[PDB]
């Protein structure tokens, strides 16, 4: 209630395109269907061990220190945004994003308090005993601007000093290294020279500094353009890809089997599936030029390299564009999508992307960052200002 954001904002950001063979009011539509299937299976609140706290579902895997892993940092991320957004059409917005804040709060890094650990399992003792992962708080700390600009920090939960309580003590403490880059969570090194280009989420850090006035947000902003750039002069210089990781100084792909992520941690794999999301919202939300180049190169790559197809887009390509993956799926396909925004020459293969995602549902990593990219290229996600 009191939203003064409430969905749907559909703004209409300069110098992008939205789909536009079908109506905002069907693009809007398509948004709250998508988000009212994705709560119902992925939204959870049934922990014991924290009645009334929210996490989102993760994929089912191995066991972590003894615990079960039920969700994610990441996901909490990702639910935290979605929610805020949401408010205005889900008259419970609020009380659900409470919830999930106090889950991410309970479940503080062992190392870094002002983090969330990146597990949530339901015990009582995995309450403070894992360390953190940089991209779950981020959106974390985002997502309580977007609340404070939403419903305002004077009630139960104070958004505002939570955020840049969790920006400054918390990410810019631990994660924002002594070379202005972001290591991969607080239990890597501050001189780390570690990076997940998934992290660089240009937009969020331009809000890190408009509501701190910590200039750090745009010195990390500036290098981590001249990092993709000089990245990907030199490792992908006809498709514009990044790899999942990033290692050294010059920028290098990781080697393969990095921290044991993948075997494919050198190449365009699940992790850096997210970039072309968080480079192109720094154009259309801030008018990043940079961002727009990095988003038109490889907009325009795959797009001949699937012939126009988005269903031809597959899960993973080696830097120079050869083929990793096998099939279509939403944490790939929209985020190619979104990166095509910027030039109005690529409405039909914007509307293309729209008719394939729109009702793609598979799992929770896609689902998730579909319904995000989902939010973004149909306006709905607003910028928040101080």
């Amino acid at each position: 209630a009191k939203e003064m954001k409430p969905f749907p904002q559909q703004v209409n950001y300069a110098g992008v395109i939205k789909p536009n063979h079908v109506t905002q009011e069907s693009l809007n539509a398509s948004v709250r269907s998508y988000y009212d299937n994705w709560k119902k299976k992925y939204l959870k609140n049934d922990l014991s061990s924290l009645p009334g706290g929210y996490y989102v579902k993760g994929e089912i895997t191995g066991d972590a220190d003894g615990f079960k892993p039920l969700g994610t940092s990441e996901g909490q991320g990702y639910g935290m945004i979605i929610t805020v957004l949401m408010a205005g059409y889900d008259s419970n917005a609020q009380k659900i994003y409470d919830g999930l804040f106090k889950t991410a709060r309970t479940f503080k890094s062992s190392q870094n308090p002002n983090l969330m650990g990146w597990v949530v399992a339901d015990s009582k003792k995995a309450q403070g005993h894992f360390d953190s992962a940089t991209d779950g708080d981020l959106d974390i700390a985002y997502s309580l601007l977007l609340a404070h600009k939403q419903w305002g920090s004077n009630g139960t939960v104070n958004y505002l000093k939570e955020a840049q309580d969790m920006i400054t003590k918390g990410i810019k403490a631990s994660n924002v290294t002594n070379n202005n880059q972001l290591n991969l969570g607080d239990w890597d090194s501050k001189s780390s020279l570690d990076t997940r280009p998934s992290d660089w989420m240009m937009s969020h850090l331009r809000a890190f500094y408009e509501f701190t006035g910590d200039k750090t947000w745009l010195t990390v902003i500036n290098n981590l353009y001249d990092v993709y750039t000089q990245f990907s002069n030199k490792y992908s210089p006809n498709t514009g890809l990044i790899s999942d990781f990033v290692v050294k100084n010059p920028p290098q792909p990781a080697p393969k089997d990095f921290l044991d992520e993948s075997e494919y941690t050198n190449a365009y794999y699940y992790n850096a599936s997210r970039v072309p999301l968080r480079i192109v919202m720094d154009y259309a939300m801030y008018g990043e030029k940079r961002s727009k180049v990095i988003s038109d190169k490889v907009s325009s790559w795959i797009q001949n390299k699937t012939n126009g197809n988005p269903s031809k887009i597959v899960d993973g390509y080696q830097l120079n564009g050869s083929n990793i993956g096998s099939y279509p799926t939403a944490v790939f396909v929209s985020p190619f999508i979104a990166a095509s925004i910027t030039s109005s020459n690529n409405q039909k293969w914007v509307n293309s992307g729209w008719d394939w995602m729109k009702n793609k549902r598979e799992r929770y990593f896609s689902d998730s960052y579909n319904l995000l990219t989902m939010l973004f290229i149909t306006g709905n996600w607003w910028k928040p200002v101080p």
